[PDB]
């Protein structure tokens, strides 16, 4: 009747429409197993006082040569050369500057944490004096990295990203490079959301940009881009219709006030032996943008069990539907 | 009756048999937290014109020394030595070869993307002329990597793989090396699907092979093996019965026509200072096989809530069972 | 009645109390997408016969400079210098020691697997003789790493850990550094479970320790710490209440008898060119502690579908509740 039939049709609408055709309640799910390969192409040019006219290619600016699922691109740096294990004068810092040996306590760390103080106080320059430490010497100088960044050419760098996934449960496998697409295209390809959406080759600047940030800006102090690949698939539909979605997100905090060590930089070195048999190194403090490819899928496919489950839920629900509807009238 | 009792027994069979004892509908689930360590043992020998009789050990052929959860094995290479930052003649390519300086536009990239053109056109050889670029010099030569691959000895290399997992929800922990197994065995152990299934030490060639590929073949141009470890566990049963399953899959596309940059290769370098204080490097373009250990578990254990849920679903379902069965007769 | 009303109230208690307010059956779930950055600060000092008074900073002791989501800290090492590709005498091992060339079969591997035997037998020392091999020479000596470990200063090292997460389904994002916390605090901050629970800067020793292990002990042979971050969130509640939980677990087996290659060590090298144009390297076998940051969240939020589902389950269940209760009396 008005109470029974109406309510019945209503719950029908709820399940079929809402829980089923809408929310896919008739499906069983699986999540993604994933493998990512990246390849960066490009060259940066630098001109520098104390350096020269210089090329930086993929071996120079990718560090290390591979991280599984992510790559770090060198954008900026501070470079200290001809360091050797020795003693030298600490950089002036309130705690660094010293009048005499009383101020320098041997065996203790330093403000920077780049040396160990020999109690001896030594003169930094003709004007100053500061604690002597044992370290790689001379110490890196306290300075900000250059603005604009030395490796700015990197905005123009390109990264091929190959990603293959599989859903173990459903035995389905797919590649992020789709069947239609041909090799030559992929010689000349560059990803474009409008023109070339199926091109796996992305431009560094375009990723930053696409994330509503700017390469050059972000490139002085460094930072972290997430490149998110999403495989959501209804495996009832054509395999063809199962495709990756790319989104881009800057991961690190731009707020200088709520964090520590903003941007992205790390120290790493190059070691040489001067022919004497004596070791010397070059310390680089690099900044850049780490890119994290991040892949997450979910697939789903028709299954009796959950279907029937939901149905039973509906049937049990209508019982209460009649009461709730009845007492709802006047 | 014939309608009621029969249907009742039928749905009983469906739930108990199908949704429960079959499909495990009485269980609650958790997924794996995982840690992987790998250790490669072996030595490769090479003999080469322009090189010599040479050894390559783990420090030489694993690059870099560690990636979390995966390792790259060096199989092939192209090696350019005594490069220094300088200018030189580009390699002949349709765009490379030049008659005069008009053809070379200063400040622009090159076909390879290994240099920046100074507008000056310089003669490659007595016969040819091509654009001058600033780069690490001399340039790597355009050539294919050697066939058969230099590091073929790597087929015979061995990798210990230790994998420890935990299911946070169920508090259960396990190691991929099982309790029975003893240390000496693990001195001499090599994984065998027939004889030694519980041996964590796998042979590179055997992984490739087990994946229905061939090391040597795959080793010229490089590539990617997935080593898949699966922990599916019914935590109702003995902990003893919770074990890893190993499968092996080549991840990259063998089709040359549907992709870019087939196989696996990357560039990386060794930097030296000639005693003058002058820098020089050796560029290696390596090929090899990256191995991705990929671990995915699911554990499940009895829970009242889902059990009862399913039951209710059944009871609600039978109501419709009577109607559907009745109207199904004649 | 006594049968009907009582049972009704009982199942009500079961669902509302147990399946709902207790077990959160009214919620829908999502799991974590995660990004981790780590930064190690500190300096180690070493004094050694055959070495000197020496500093080791972050470039020296972090290897390689970055792994995505985990870092390896150098604690101990065995160091072999001025190796060059050449031939030399193998280390005495039952299989190593040889009386004459019959005992040395050319072209075959060795016990250590660091060389290839030229059939020639050569005298190790004035006293002994052993097989000649082609290798980097001289060979690393068979010895245990030093006790106590050279890099013990590392116990005192500190690691900033930044972790940003997002739940794609619920669009919620959060950082492991919380809004209240201010920069200066994070200059001086060190994580403390009692005093400073919201400090992202952890002390290596304190992590080991917190895991009921000891840095120094674990530091001779190396090993693996899991640093587990857990984001469990009810997204019904305040975003404020969504926070990370840190736990710490040693991942590797301390049992020497049930495994292979205990602790954590790997080989890696430094390559130099002696001015002749001749290559030489330094082989380091390092030990240390790899730290794996491991992040797993689950978020949940109210949803009609599962709520109603469970309800229906309840209603269907009570039907059986009446029978089970009735037949339960006398
Ligand atoms: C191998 O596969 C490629 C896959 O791209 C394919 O060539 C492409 O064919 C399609 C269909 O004709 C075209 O794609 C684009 O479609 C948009 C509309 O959505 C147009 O606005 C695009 O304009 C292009 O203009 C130029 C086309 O040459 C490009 O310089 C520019 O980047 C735009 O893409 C474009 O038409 C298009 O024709 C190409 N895509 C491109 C960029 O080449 C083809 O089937 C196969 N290639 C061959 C020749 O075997
Ligand atoms: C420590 O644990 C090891 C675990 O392997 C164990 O030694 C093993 O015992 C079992 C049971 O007797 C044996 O395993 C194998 O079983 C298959 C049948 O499924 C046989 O066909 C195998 O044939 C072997 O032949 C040789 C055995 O020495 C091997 O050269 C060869 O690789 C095959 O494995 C084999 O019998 C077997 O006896 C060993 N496994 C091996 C290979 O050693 C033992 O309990 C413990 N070790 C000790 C001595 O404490
Ligand atoms: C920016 O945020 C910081 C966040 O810590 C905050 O300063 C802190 O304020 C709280 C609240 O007064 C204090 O936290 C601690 O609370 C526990 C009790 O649970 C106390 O036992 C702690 O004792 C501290 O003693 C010293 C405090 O200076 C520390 O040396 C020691 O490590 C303990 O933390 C402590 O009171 C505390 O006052 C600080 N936390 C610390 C350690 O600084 C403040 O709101 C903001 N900072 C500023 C000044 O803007
Ligand atoms: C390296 O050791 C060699 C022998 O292999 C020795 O002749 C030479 O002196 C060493 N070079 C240096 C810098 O000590
Ligand atoms: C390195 O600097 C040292 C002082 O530490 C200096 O004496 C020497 O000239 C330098 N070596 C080179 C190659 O310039
Ligand atoms: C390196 O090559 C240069 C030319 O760029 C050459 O003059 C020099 O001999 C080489 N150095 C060595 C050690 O052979
Ligand atoms: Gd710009
Ligand atoms: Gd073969
Ligand atoms: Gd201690």
């Amino acid at each position: 009747g008005t109470l029974n039939r109406f309510t019945q049709a209503l719950v029908i609408a709820y399940v079929i429409g809402y829980v089923f055709v809408y929310n896919k309640g008739y499906q069983d799910t699986d999540t993604v197993l994933s493998s990512v390969t990246t390849k960066v192409k490009g060259i940066a040019l630098t001109k520098t006082s104390e350096l020269g006219e210089r090329i930086w290619d993929v071996a120079d600016y990718i560090i290390p040569p591979q991280e599984d699922g992510s790559f770090f691109v060198l954008t900026n740096m501070i470079i200290t050369t001809n360091q050797t294990q020795s003693k030298c004068a600490e950089n002036p810092t309130p705690a660094s500057t010293c009048t005499s040996h009383r101020d320098c306590k041997r065996g203790f760390n330093d403000a920077r944490g780049d040396g160990v103080r020999t109690g001896r106080c030594v003169s930094y320059s003709a004007s100053v004096k500061t604690c002597e430490v044992l370290s790689w010497c001379p110490l890196e100088k306290i300075v900000d990295p250059p603005n604009p960044p030395l490796l700015a050419d990197a905005e123009r760098f390109t990264v091929l990203i190959k990603n293959n996934i599989r859903y173990p449960k459903f035995n389905f496998n797919k590649r992020n490079i789709l069947p239609n697409i041909n090799s030559s295209y992929l010689t000349h390809c560059v990803f474009s959301r409008k023109t070339d959406p199926d091109c796996p080759i992305f431009r560094l600047g375009d990723i930053v940009g696409e994330a509503e940030e700017d390469f050059q800006i972000m490139a002085v102090r460094g930072g972290v881009m997430g490149v998110q690949i999403r495989w959501d698939c209804d495996l009832d539909m054509p395999q063809s219709w199962c495709v990756p979605r790319y989104t881009f997100r800057r991961l690190d905090n731009k707020d200088p006030d709520n964090n520590v060590a903003p941007g992205y930089n790390f120290r790493f070195a190059k070691y040489y032996k001067n022919s004497d048999g004596t070791e010397t190194r070059t310390l680089i403090k690099g900044y850049g943008i780490r890119f994290d490819v991040m892949v997450f899928g979910q697939a789903g496919k028709f299954n009796i069990i959950p279907t029937l489950l939901n149905i039973g839920a509906g049937l049990a629900l209508l019982g209460l539907v009649n009461v709730i509807c009845d007492w709802i009238v006047l």
